[PDB]
């Protein structure tokens, strides 16, 4: 049915600008005027790190909508 | 109309494949023989800045071409 | 013929379910007890690099069967 259909059509939709959103609205994090100190390397690590985890859903999700025909 | 519809279908493939040559152009900065020094960090660093805002403009490219049915 | 058009949307799920599935698998690297030493940026850096010949085939893939109408 449409009824799963449009299930799939919307849960993708809203999963694919949940993602895009909040990965877009992530701030880069470029060192100030500390430098690359140990502060700021984290927070490169933690960026990239959070940023893997919601590209690979993004992805995911993208191909699912794929592979169940919602586009 | 398609007058609509073209313009949508040409815009996005048009985009799309800028932003995925540009991203594959670029070669990835690896250490060389001066190592980890600031020179090295500084490219990684604005590398990885750029990729940002590529791959955020062509996912944000791909679901507006995913939203308006121009795929 | 889908003799083709079958051979377009075959190929590009298989490879887009091959990317995403060694994108997702593979274990993001964080800093443990010996911190930000020589041998973790090397792992970090690595990490990146990889992923990026992988995301890159990944969208050039998705572009593909975009262009190709294959899905």
């Amino acid at each position: 049915q449409k009824r799963a259909q449009i299930q799939k059509r919307e849960e993708l939709l809203s999963a694919l600008i949940d993602g895009t959103s909040r990965l877009e609205n992530k701030q880069f994090p470029y060192p100030g005027s500390t430098g690359l100190d140990d502060t700021y390397m984290n927070s490169l690590i933690q960026y990239l790190q959070e940023r893997k985890q919601i590209e690979d859903k993004w992805r995911a999700s993208l191909l699912k909508g794929i592979q169940d025909h919602v586009l």
